[PDB]
């Protein structure tokens, strides 16, 4: 069947001239809202949500973890590293890394929460480990954000990521600690308000990571806690035809903006 919701998502798709893909859950029924729900698409930086909680998964069996020093040297760097930059021929702790991938992006850091886990491979291992059947992560920053059409590469679905936001930060897949910690992060994020955020009410909170690639990939998934209700988890990715098309963030709040409306 189609919903009300689901015909104004493809309008809103139809005038974007791209390809979307929406997943809410409800955690008022559990109840779900997909478009596009198990189609795949290219995560691009929505990623580092999976490679910074399976090193928080890490981190429940080593006390010290987070506070372990990494080593950035010059070669390092890669596309985009506001934070990594800082501390060239220095060091990061894990969860410096952890949070500069998830609140500011950073590409550097995402690679080492990524060689934390021992490759790309790592990260879909913990994906699987918390039933999450769908992720794949195949490759570092910054090939990862290719976002070639029909490339199966760093992708997953609507629902799959959706379903595995909600059992991160609102579910038992990290310990109660780790599950804080990630919420925190989440909630801190310095890059969303053009996105997901910017289609809901304003009394409403949330935590989201963004991303973006090649084909105007423009990606954002959210914890939302509306105004007097039980939390949402919303998905958001959008792509482009053309390798060099521009990113559409507003496609992304368009998006949010109906789910909202339609609850
Ligand atoms: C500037 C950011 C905050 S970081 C960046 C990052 N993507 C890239 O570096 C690849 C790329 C390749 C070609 C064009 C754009 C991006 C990611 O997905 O985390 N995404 C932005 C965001 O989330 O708003």
């Amino acid at each position: 069947q189609t919903s009300a919701v689901q015909q104004k998502l493809a309008a809103l798709e139809k005038s974007s001239g791209g390809r979307l893909g929406v997943a809410l859950i409800d955690t008022a029924d559990n109840t779900q809202v997909l478009y596009r729900g198990d189609e795949r698409f290219p995560m691009c930086g929505t990623s580092k949500v999976m490679a910074a909680a399976a090193v928080l998964k890490q981190s429940e069996t080593q006390k010290q973890l987070l506070n372990q020093p990494v080593e950035i040297k010059p070669a390092d760097l890669v596309n985009y590293n506001p934070i990594a930059e800082k501390h060239v021929n220095g060091t990061m702790t894990l969860a410096e890394l952890s949070a500069a991938a998830l609140q500011y992006s950073d590409n550097t850091a995402m690679n080492k929460l990524i060689a934390q886990l021992g490759g790309p491979g790592g990260v879909t291992a913990f994906a699987r480990a918390i039933g999450d059947e769908t992720f794949r992560l195949d490759r570092t920053e910054p090939t990862l954000n290719t976002a070639i059409p029909g490339d199966p590469r760093d992708t997953t679905t609507p629902r799959a990521m959706a379903q595995t936001l909600r059992q991160l930060t609102l579910g038992h897949a990290l310990g109660e600690t780790q599950r804080a910690q990630l919420v925190t992060w989440l909630k801190g994020n310095t890059t969303g308000a053009a996105s997901i955020r910017a289609g809901l009410p304003t009394s409403w909170t949330a935590g989201d990571k963004t991303g973006s690639g090649d084909y105007g990939t423009t990606n954002d998934i959210a914890v939302i806690w509306p105004q007097g209700r039980a939390p949402l988890v919303l998905v958001t990715y959008f792509t482009q035809p053309q390798q060099n098309a521009e990113s559409r963030r507003d496609v992304l709040a368009s998006a949010a903006r109906i789910i909202a409306e339609g609850l």
